[PDB]
C-alpha cells in the first residue's frame, strides 16, 4: 500500500483524460514508494529540497515559455548549430565517457548532426517502422536562434536563482537538452551535481535511489567508461553478480509539461519516457553542491561515503600508474583481512 509507485495517473484540466496509464509503464522487480508533488509555496517542499532528498514541484514556471516547444518549432527556431544524437539497439541507452575508452582497451553512439538531420531521421524510421532509437542530449549554448533565447529570457529565473541562494549552491554549470523517443530508459547512475529536471513535452517516469543504497546498485569502477552507471540489468538483474539488488527500495513519479523535479546530487535515477507516449523534451538545470564545511561533521552522510570511495579509486590509479591495477590490488587489500 506505501509501495504506491507514482500512483494513480493525473485528471488533465477539461475532463480530457488521465495523462497515461500504467501500461506505459516498464515492469520492474523493486518496490517503490512516491515522491511528493508538491506547491513551490508549501514549506514541506523547501524542506525536502534544504535536506537532498527529491521533491516534484507542480507550479514553478520554471520553463513557462518551453512550454510550446516540439519539434516543428525547435527546427525552426534553435539554429544552425550541431547536436549530439546518441544511438541504440534497444530502449537501453549506456552512455560512455570517451576520455575513459583509452584507460580500457577491450572495449567498445554519439553522432553530431544538425536540427534537421535528427527530426528527417525520427520521420524516416517513424514511417519506415525501424527498430533503431535516438536520443538528442545537447547543452544549450550560443548558437541558438533569436526566439529559443527569448523563451530561455523567460524562464523562472527569480524563481531559481532564489533556490540556488538559499540553498548555497555553487555555479549553474549547464542546462542540458533532451530529446527522446518513447521508450527510451536512461539506466540508473548518479550524477555528482545538484539537478532541477524541468519537464517540458511529454511524460517521463523517473525512479529515484538514496546515495545509501549504493551497495545495492553496483557502479562500474571509476575509470570504467560507464563510471556512474549501474552494472545492474533492471530488465534481466543477475542477481548472482547483484546479490543485494533484491534489497532495492527506491521512490518514484512520473513527470509532465511543466513540473520540476529535483534531483538531489549523488542520488542514483533511471528516466523512462512513456511507452506509447510521444516524444519527450526535458531540460536540465545543474548546479554544484555547496562547499564542504569546517572540517568534517561526523556521522557522515552516505554520498560523502561514496566521494570517499571515488577518491580512493581514483588515487590508486595515479599511484599503481594503470587504472587496471586497481582491482588487483583492492582485492589482496580486503582478502582474508577485511572480509
Ligand atoms: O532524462 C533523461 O533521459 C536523463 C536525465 C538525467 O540523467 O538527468
Ligand atoms: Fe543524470
Amino acid at each position: 500500500a506505501v509501495a504506491s509507485g507514482s500512483g494513480e495517473p493525473r485528471e488533465e484540466a477539461g475532463a480530457l483524460g488521465p495523462a497515461w496509464d500504467e501500461s506505459q509503464l516498464r515492469s520492474y522487480s523493486f518496490p517503490t514508494r512516491p515522491i511528493p508533488r508538491l506547491s513551490q509555496s508549501d514549506p514541506r517542499a523547501e524542506e525536502l529540497i534544504e535536506n537532498e532528498e527529491p521533491v516534484v514541484l507542480t507550479d514553478t514556471n520554471l520553463v513557462y515559455p518551453a512550454l510550446k516547444w516540439d519539434l516543428e518549432y525547435l527546427q525552426e527556431n534553435i539554429g544552425n548549430g550541431d547536436f549530439s544524437v546518441y544511438s541504440a539497439s534497444t530502449h537501453k541507452f549506456l552512455y560512455y565517457d570517451e576520455k575513459k575508452m583509452a584507460n580500457f582497451q577491450n572495449f567498445k553512439n554519439r553522432e553530431e548532426m544538425k536540427f534537421h538531420e535528427f527530426v528527417e531521421k525520427l520521420q524516416d524510421i517513424q514511417q519506415r517502422g525501424g527498430e533503431e532509437r535516438l536520443y538528442l542530449q545537447q547543452t544549450l549554448n550560443d548558437t541558438v536562434g533569436r526566439k529559443i533565447v527569448m523563451d530561455f529570457l523567460g524562464f523562472n529565473w527569480n524563481w531559481i536563482n532564489k533556490q540556488q541562494g538559499k540553498r548555497g549552491w555553487g555555479q549553474l554549470t549547464s542546462n542540458l537538452l533532451l530529446i527522446g523517443m518513447e521508450g527510451n530508459v536512461t539506466p540508473a547512475h548518479y550524477d555528482e551535481q545538484q539537478n532541477f529536471f524541468a519537464q517540458i513535452k511529454g511524460y517521463k517516469r523517473c525512479i529515484l535511489f538514496p546515495p545509501d543504497q549504493f551497495e545495492c546498485l553496483y557502479p562500474y569502477p571509476v575509470h570504467h567508461p560507464c563510471d556512474r552507471q549501474s552494472q545492474v540489468d533492471f530488465d534481466n538483474p543477475d542477481y548472482e553478480r547483484f546479490p543485494n539488488f533484491q534489497n532495492v527500495v527506491g521512490y518514484e513519479t512520473v513527470v509532465g509539461p511543466g513540473d520540476v523535479l529535483y534531483i538531489p546530487m549523488y542520488w542514483w535515477h533511471h528516466i523512462e519516457s512513456l511507452l506509447n507516449g510521444g516524444i519527450t523534451i526535458t531540460v536540465n538545470f545543474w548546479y554544484k553542491g555547496a562547499p564542504t564545511p569546517k572540517r568534517i561533521e561526523y556521522p557522515l552522510k552516505a554520498h560523502q561515503k561514496v566521494a570517499i570511495m571515488r577518491n580512493i579509486e581514483k588515487m590508486l590509479g595515479e599511484a599503481l600508474g594503470n587504472p587496471q591495477e586497481v582491482g588487483p590490488l583492492l582485492n589482496t587489500m580486503i582478502k582474508g583481512r577485511y572480509n
